[PDB]
């Protein structure tokens, strides 16, 4: 009901600054306990992860590679299927400072993600980026945001 | 009352969302729709459009121009004048990439807006347009946020 | 309740939001009349304010020494100590455009704060800012974030 999608939007959001607060601080096992154990993930055709083991591997290096990130993660669309599932969009600005000598590597991004809720907690079942584009970025493969042309 | 204000605060937002994702994604068609046949765009003191029609012309040219862009909205602010009226204030964060070869464009900006509800759906009446600043931009004029000196 | 936490959480979101704009325009005293007196400001290990009138000190030439600014504020995360007082955590993207020659300085940012609920206004009790990284800019000293390393 009314009530209900509007507190759990507000818990929905939550979980997504969560995760971008713990990425930010490459805290990798905080980001891992908000995916399901049966997720995807999806950064490229040919790039990602299928199951939580192999998005836990996603986030090796984190520390190593970038001094720092930030994400800013706004425009939070929010349909729900039930009241434990929901198709979120969104969109990203996330900065990050390398290891290596090199300017700031800038993603400017969209998020398709499905959450679901268990045991009180939504978690994340898929996320699929969609990258708008890119400045001075380590990633060259990616998955379109479908722009009209 | 209460309950409506919160339920059409997340509409008007979502309503703001869906601009932004549709602008990024080239879809003038769907632009458009979020807007009263007898609407007002601000851009500049001597730019921007009266009706509907005009507006659409606007839009001209956004597949052109530009390889992509971006926009992330943020910071706002809801003063409802009735249930079906409200007084919007936000912040844009808008990158452009040009089909041209120059810098990426940064706009810094505030919208300021009139929505109002028909038919179940929240759609612009008026858009105001204030440049906070830009970087590398394709556009001189503004209209200025009204900084204190 | 349920219905109290939604409708303070828009409160709240929405006095921040005040403040950055507030303070993209160069209005001093309406940013500290977003302040108690008894508040505490900490935006280095030794840099800050203890007491509102310390607090207006710190936004002394603000108008001298920018052209303008930009505040982005995202990523809100608000949890109640009770229906008159809340901890927040948030993410800020700011960009400066000086008056002297050089280039927009960036801050990359979070807050860490404590709002109370005075005769029916939210304000900020301690404010105090992490510093993810920044770019260009005229602050060297700095809270960190705590990035696990
Ligand atoms: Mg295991
Ligand atoms: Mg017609
Ligand atoms: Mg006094």
């Amino acid at each position: 009901m009314t009530d209900t999608n509007l507190v759990e939007m507000r818990a929905i959001e939550r979980m997504m600054f969560d995760y971008s607060y713990h990425l930010d601080m490459n805290h990798p096992e905080e980001l891992a306990a908000l995916f399901v154990e049966d997720c995807e993930v999806s950064y490229a055709p040919n790039f990602g992860a299928t199951g939580r083991d192999a998005y836990k591997k996603t986030l090796e290096g984190i520390g190593t590679f970038f001094r720092g990130t930030s994400h800013h993660n706004s425009n939070i669309c929010i349909d729900f299927v039930s009241e434990t599932e929901a198709n979120v969009r969104s969109v990203v600005l996330a900065i990050h400072r390398y290891t290596k000598e090199r300017p700031d590597g800038i993603l400017y991004g969209q998020y398709f993600d499905t959450v679901v809720k268990v045991d009180g907690q939504w978690k994340f079942k898929r996320r699929e980026l969609r990258t708008t584009m890119t400045t001075d970025y380590h990633v060259r493969a990616a998955n379109p945001i479908g722009r009209a042309e």
